[PDB]
DNA sequence: AAAGGGGGTGTTTGTGCGGTGTGGAGTGCG
DNA sequence: AAAGGGGGTGTTTGTGCGGTGTGGAGTGCG
C-alpha cells in the first residue's frame, strides 16, 4: 500500500481545509431549492443538481431511483382548533394552523382538552386526569410525534394538539408553525414491507403505525389562548411555562378540525458510488436527506452540503492523490424523509436482497452541525470502536482539544430512533449504522418550522465552516478507516457489553423468573458462548496473514453477519420491519421482554404469561443463533 | 489437479463395485435395531453404531444432537372404530387398529361415514355427499396423511378413517396395520419455528398445522366391515375395489375413539463430516431418516445404510486415493423423521444461521432403492443439470442402458412434499435439494407397516445388491460433481424454465386480471430480467479464471444466494415456514396465487380481491428482487 | 372476411404482433 | 449472628459463591 494511514489522513485534512461548506450551505438555502418539500418542483431541482455534482466529480456510475408514494398535505379547506361551549356553540376560534402533522387522520373531534407533559407513556400514567374521550395536548419534544400519537391513542384519546413551549424552545415570535408526521414506522406508511414501486402495482395496504386520531401542531399563541380557558396547574416537575395550564374547565371544550388529504408524489433519491479496488461488491452507504418542509438549512441543507463535499473530496483523492479503497462508497441523497425517512426505507425495501451482507455501513449526515457545545453520537455497538477512534483523532471545531474527552461516552449513548434515518438501516436491514451530530444541551429551535433559514443557522452557529469541517472530517475518517483497511474496523466484541447489559436488567426480576418454572442459565450460557466467539474471530484475525486476501475474506465475512445475526428470525418482516432484537420495535426485543417481565412485577393485571415464554425462548435462540453463527463452522459448535 | 472428473469417477466405481449394501441393510434389520421407533432404545443403539461407524471412516470430526420432541404414542386404553345404532348402543366392534396416526386429536367422534377417494380436495369437491358432521374415510396414497385429514377439517368433518384398498396395496394380507402422521408441516408440532432445544425452555405453542379431529388408521378387513354397513356404489372412476362402498345406511352410524397421548422424548442426530481442502466453510449434506416405527427395511434401512457406505467410501478416497474436496460433505443421520422430518427440522431451525448460504445442497437417501423399474426425482431445479448429467453417465441397475432415456424428464418432475426430508430443506432453508428413488409405478405397499422387512424387501428386489450400488452411485457423483469442481454445478439458469411456466399458467386468467386495474407487464419485466441476469452471470463464469480463487468465489457466492433469493422475504418464518415462493405452502407461494386467480374466474365468491392485489404485488417483487441481486452490484440495475 | 380482439408460442427473453387474415423465433379464429 | 438466602459485580465470560459472615475478578445483609 502506497498511501497508510498516516499519509491518507493527512490528505484528508488537507483536502477538507480547502473546502468551503459555508458556501455549499448557502447556495442549497437559495430561492431556486426552498421550500423543498417532498415531491415538489424544488425538490426535484435539487435532486437534479446534486445528480450533476455527482456526475461532476467523476464518479464511477451515478444513477436515480424514483419511488411513487403516498404522503399527507393540508386541504384547501383550513385546519382548526376552536373553543366550543358545552352545547357546541362556537366561543372564539383559536387558530388555523399554518403547519400539519403528516398522516394524522382527517377527522372532528370535539371534547374536553387535557394536558400531557409531553406524551411520554411515564407522563399519561403519572396524569391525575384520565385521557380518554379527550384531546390531550403535548409538548413538542424528548420523543417523535408519532410515538405521542400512539401513546394518547392507547389510552382511548380522541385528538393530540402539539406545540412547543417557551421554556424548551426559546422562539421570540409567539406565532410559529411547525411540521411533523405522525406514523409510527418509516417509509411509506401505505407500502408497509415492499418497495412501492410500479411493479407492486400499489396493493391496498395500510401500515399499523398509521393513527386513528386527529393531530394537530399549534402555535405557542395558540396554545397561551387554549391555557387561558384551562383551570389546573402544572406539577413544578414539569419544567414548563407558569401560562401552562392542565385542564379545561367544565363548561367549555375543544373543537380539533382536521381535513389533510393523502397525495401520491414522485421522489428521488440520487447515488454516487466509488467504486472499490479490491472488494467493490462490498460498500459503506452515506446518505443525507433532501427534503424539507420548511427552508430546511439544519434539516437538510447541512447533510446535503456535507454529503456532497464528502463526494467531492473523495473522488479527488481517488482520482489525484492516489487513494484506492478496498470497498466501494456509496452517496445517497434521500427524498421525503420528512415523511419518516421514507426514501431511504422504500431503496431498503427495494433492494433487500441487493444489500444483503453488501452494505456493511450506513453514515448519516442528517443535522450533523446542530450546534458546537457537544459533540452526540448515536450508533450500532460495531461502530463504537471506530467512532472512539475517530473522536481521538479529529479536534473539536471550536475548542482544540479532541472529541475524546469522556472515557464513559459508550455508556450515555442514545439509542436511534424512528426521526433518525440510520434506523431503517440498522433496526430493519442489519446493517450498521451511525448518526453523529454536533449540538448544544437544548434541542434546535427552528428545526422542522418555517425559521430554519440559513440565516438563522449562522446566526446561532458562527464559524458553521469550522464546525461543518468537523462534521466532514468525522465522516471522511469514518469512511476512509472503513473503506481503505484490510479490516473492516467492525468491532463484533462490543456486543459483549450489550448483554451483558441486558443480562444485569434482567437479573432484577430472578425472583418473578423462579415464581414461573423458567431459569436463565441459557440466556447466561448465551452471553458466555457469545464471547468465546468473539474471542475466537479476534484470535483468527490475529493469526490470519493481512496479505492473504481469501481468508480475511471469510473473517470480514464473519464480521460482517454480525448484525444480521441480531435481527429476529421469527417475525413476519412486513408486519414488524424492525427485526432487531436490541435497536428495533416490538415484542420481539429484548426491551419489549424486559417491558413485560417488570409488568408482572408491578402485578397491574397486563402480564402475558404465553407471549412472556415465547418472547424468553426467542431471545435465548436469536442470542444462542448468533454466538454459534460467530463461533465458526456448525461442526465447531459445543453442543 | 491431480485427480480429474474422470479419474475420480473411476475411482468411486471401483470404490462401489466392492461394496456390500445387501449386508449392511440386513445388518440394519437386525433384532438390536428393530423395531425402531423415534427416541426408542433401540434408535439409540443405532445412533450410537452409526457414530462408532462414522468414527471409524475417520472423518474429520464427528458429533451428536440431541432434542427433546414431543410425539403421540398409543395410550393404555386401544383406539377404537365402532359401529353404532342411531341411539349410540352398540352394534358390534370393527376393529382395535394396531397401528395409529400420530399427532392426531384425542377424542371421541360419533356420526355418518362417507367415502372420499384419496381425501384429495377434487375428491371432496366431486363428493355427492356433503361431509360435514360426519367421517369421512379415505384410502392411503397419492397425499399425505396430513393433506387428507386438512381438507376433510376444512369441509367441516369430525372425524377421518384411513386405509389401504386391495387394489392400489396389493398386500396378501388384510389385518395389516399401519402408522402415519396428521402434522400438516414438518418438525416439532409444539415448537412450531424454534429449534426445540433445553435453551428455549418449551414455550407453550402450536403448530396450524396439528388436526382438531380424530384420526385413526384402520387394516384393509375394517374397512370391508365398514363398507358391508354402507349403501351407496362407489364411481368407476376410482379404480378401487369391488367391495368399496359410499355412505353409511341411514340407520347406522360409526363411533371412533383415539386416545394417543403426547409423550417427550430425546432423538439424536449424528453427523460426520468430510473437511474440504480450498472452501471447508461449505458443504453439501447427505441425510438419511434412521428412526421407523416397524423394522423400517426401505423407510430406514436403505437410507441409513446408503449413508454408511457413502461416507465409508468418501472417506476411502480422501485418505487413500487422494481424493481432495474443494467444499466439506456433511453426512447426517436424522431421527424422528417418521412424525414429519423432525430431526432435519429442528436441525435446520436449531442452526439457521451458521447453516445460512453456507450448505448449499442436501441429498436425502431415503427411501432411495423402492423397487426398480424407473428412476424418479424430486429435486430443485438448481439440481436439474446435474441430476441429467449423473443420469447419462450411471447405468441402470438391471437394464444396461444409463438412466437418462426420456429427453424431457426434467418437465414431469414432482414438487417435493412434507413427506420429504429434502422438503423441509428445500422450502424453509432456501437449501437446494435433491431427493430420487428406483421405484415401481405403484406405491411401495409394505411402506410404513410392519411387514417393512428386510425380506420383503429383497423379495420384491432380488439383485437388491446392484439397485442399491446404483442409488449409491447416482448419490456420490452428486457429492462428487458439487464438492470437487471449481463450479458449484448449480444450475441458476433452470429457474428461467419455471418462470416462463408460472407466465404461461397466469396468462390464462388475462381476461381476470384486466377486469381488475391490473397488468401483467411487471411479471413479464421481471422474468425478462432474471433471464438477461443468468446470461450475465454466465457470461462472467465464462470470462473469469478458474484458477483465480477469489473471483469464482463470488460468483459462487452469487449462485448459493439463487435459490435464499426465492424464500419470501416478507412472511413470518415462525407462523409460514416454506417461504419459498415455487415449493413453499402458503398464500405466498405462486400456485395459493394462481389457486385465488382460478377461484376468481370460477366467480365461487371465496376469491378475495385484496388478498390477491398483495399477492401479485409480493410475489412480482420477491421475483423482480431475485433477478436484481442475480444481476451483481446495486448500481448495475437497469432501474 | 377484412377490421380489429383476445388468446397464442416459447428462445434469439419474446413483455413483441397489430396489422393483415399468416407471421418475429411459434402460431388461430372468429 | 452463625445457617443459609437472595441479591450482588462485571472480566480472567464470571452461569460461579455457598459456605462463612468476607470473598474468585467485585462484593451486602439480614
Ligand atoms: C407508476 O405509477 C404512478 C402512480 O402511482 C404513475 O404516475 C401517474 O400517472 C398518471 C397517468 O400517467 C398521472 O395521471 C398521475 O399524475 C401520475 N402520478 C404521479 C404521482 O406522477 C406512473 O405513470 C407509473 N409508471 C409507469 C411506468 O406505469
Ligand atoms: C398473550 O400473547 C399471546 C401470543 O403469544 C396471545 O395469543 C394469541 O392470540 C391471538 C388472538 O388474540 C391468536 O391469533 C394467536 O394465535 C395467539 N397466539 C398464541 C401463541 O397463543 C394472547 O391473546 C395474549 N394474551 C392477552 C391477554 O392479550
Ligand atoms: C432438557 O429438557 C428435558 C425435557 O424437555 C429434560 O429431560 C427430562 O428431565 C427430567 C428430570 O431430569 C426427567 O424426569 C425426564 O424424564 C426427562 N425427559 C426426557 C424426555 O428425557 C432434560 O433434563 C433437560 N436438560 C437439561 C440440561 O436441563
Ligand atoms: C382477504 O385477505 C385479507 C388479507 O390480505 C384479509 O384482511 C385481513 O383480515 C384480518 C382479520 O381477519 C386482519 O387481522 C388483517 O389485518 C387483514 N389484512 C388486510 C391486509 O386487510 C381479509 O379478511 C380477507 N377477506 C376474506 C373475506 O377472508
Ligand atoms: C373514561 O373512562 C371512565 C371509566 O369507564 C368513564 O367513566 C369516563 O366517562 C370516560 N371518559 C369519557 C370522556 O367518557
Ligand atoms: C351440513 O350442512 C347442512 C347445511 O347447513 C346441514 O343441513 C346439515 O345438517 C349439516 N350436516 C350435519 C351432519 O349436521
Ligand atoms: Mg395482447
Ligand atoms: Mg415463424
Ligand atoms: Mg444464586
Ligand atoms: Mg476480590
Amino acid at each position: 500500500r502506497r498511501l497508510y494511514w498516516d499519509d491518507l489522513k493527512r490528505k484528508l485534512s488537507e483536502k477538507l481545509d480547502s473546502t468551503d461548506f459555508t458556501g455549499t450551505i448557502k447556495l442549497l438555502n437559495e430561492n431556486s431549492y426552498v421550500p423543498r418539500e417532498a415531491g415538489s418542483q424544488k425538490d426535484e431541482n435539487l435532486a437534479l443538481y446534486v445528480e450533476n455534482q455527482f456526475r461532476e466529480f467523476k464518479l464511477s456510475k451515478v444513477w436515480r431511483d424514483q419511488h411513487f408514494v403516498k404522503i399527507q398535505v393540508k386541504d384547501s379547506a383550513q385546519n382548526s382548533v376552536i373553543i366550543v361551549d358545552k352545547n357546541g356553540r362556537l366561543v372564539y376560534l383559536v387558530e388555523n394552523p399554518g403547519g400539519y402533522v403528516a398522516y394524522s387522520k382527517a377527522a372532528t373531534v370535539t371534547g374536553k382538552l387535557v394536558h400531557a407533559n409531553f406524551g411520554t407513556k411515564k407522563d399519561f400514567e403519572d396524569l391525575y386526569t384520565p385521557v380518554n374521550g379527550s384531546i390531550v395536548i403535548v409538548r413538542a419534544g424528548k420523543i417523535t410525534f408519532a410515538e405521542k400519537v400512539a401513546n394518547a391513542e392507547s389510552l382511548n384519546a380522541i385528538g393530540v394538539l402539539i406545540y412547543m413551549d417557551q421554556t424548551k424552545f426559546p422562539i421570540v415570535n409567539a406565532e410559529l408553525s411547525f411540521f411533523g408526521h405522525a406514523h409510527l414506522g418509516t417509509g411509506d406508511p401505505y407500502t408497509p414491507g415492499f418497495p412501492s414501486f410500479n411493479h407492486t402495482q400499489f396493493p391496498p395496504s395500510r401500515s399499523s403505525g398509521l393513527p386513528n386520531i386527529p393531530v394537530q401542531t399549534i402555535s405557542r399563541a395558540a396554545a397561551e389562548k387554549l391555557f387561558g380557558n384551562m383551570e389546573g396547574d402544572c406539577p413544578s416537575d414539569w419544567k414548563t411555562d407558569s401560562t401552562c395550564r392542565m385542564v379545561t374547565s367544565e363548561s367549555k371544550n375543544v373543537k380539533l378540525t382536521v381535513s389533510n388529504v393523502l397525495k401520491e408524489i414522485k421522489i428521488l433519491n440520487i447515488f454516487g458510488v466509488i467504486k472499490g479496488f479490491v472488494e467493490p461488491d462490498h460498500y459503506v452507504v452515506v446518505g443525507a436527506q433532501r427534503d424539507a418542509w420548511g427552508p430546511g438549512a439544519a434539516k437538510s441543507g447541512v447533510g446535503t452540503a456535507l454529503l456532497l463535499k464528502l463526494a467531492q473530496m473523495f473522488s479527488d483523492m481517488v482520482l489525484k492523490d492516489g487513494f484506492q479503497p478496498s470497498r466501494s462508497i456509496i452517496f445517497a441523497s434521500w427524498s421525503a424523509g420528512d415523511f419518516g425517512s421514507v426514501g431511504a426505507t422504500e431503496w431498503l425495501e427495494g433492494y433487500l436482497s441487493s444489500l444483503h451482507l453488501k452494505a456493511f455501513t450506513y453514515i448519516n449526515l442528517d443535522k450533523a452541525v446542530l450546534g458546537t457545545s457537544n459533540f452526540k453520537v448515536s450508533a450500532s455497538p460495531l461502530l463504537y470502536t471506530l467512532i472512539e477512534k475517530t473522536m481521538q483523532n479529529v479536534k473539536h471545531p471550536v475548542t482544540g482539544q479532541f472529541l475524546y474527552q469522556d472515557s464513559n461516552w459508550a455508556s450515555k449513548v442514545e439509542k436511534l430512533t424512528l426521526d433518525n434515518a440510520a434506523f431503517p438501516f440498522l433496526a430493519y436491514s442489519g446493517i450498521p449504522a451511525v448518526s453523529f451530530c454536533f449540538c448544544e444541551d437544548t434541542d434546535y429551535p427552528y428545526l422542522g418550522t418555517t425559521m430554519d433559514t440559513y440565516k438563522e443557522l449562522i446566526e446561532r452557529i458562527p464559524e458553521l465552516n469550522k464546525v461543518a469541517r468537523a462534521a466532514a472530517e468525522v465522516a471522511g475518517q469514518f469512511v476512509i478507516k472503513l473503506t481503505h483497511d484490510v479490516e473492516l474496523n467492525l468491532d463484533y466484541e462490543r456486543y459483549n457489553s450489550q448483554l451483558l447489559s441486558f443480562v444485569r436488567d434482567l437479573n432484577q426480576y430472578r425472583a418473578d423468573i423462579k415464581e414461573m418454572g423458567l431459569s436463565l442459565q441459557w440466556l447466561y450460557s448465551a452471553r458466555g458462548d457469545f464471547f468465546r466467539a468473539t474471542s475466537r474471530l479476534t484470535t483468527d484475525f490475529g493469526n490470519a496473514e493481512k496479505t492473504d486476501r481469501f481468508v480475511m475474506k471469510k473473517l470480514n465475512d464473519r464480521v460482517m453477519r454480525v448484525e444480521y445475526h441480531f435481527l429476529s428470525p421469527y417475525v413476519s418482516p412486513k408486519e414488524s420491519p424492525f427485526r432487531h432484537v436490541f435497536w428495533g420495535s416490538g415484542s420481539h426485543t429484548l426491551p419489549a421482554l424486559l417491558e413485560n417481565l417488570k409488568l408482572r412485577k408491578q402485578n397491574n393485571g397486563a402480564f402475558n404469561e404465553t407471549l412472556f415464554r415465547n418472547q424468553l425462548a426467542l431471545a435465548t435462540w436469536t442470542i444462542q443463533g448468533a454466538a454459534n453463527a460467530l463461533s465458526g463452522d456448525v461442526w465447531d459448535i459445543d453442543n
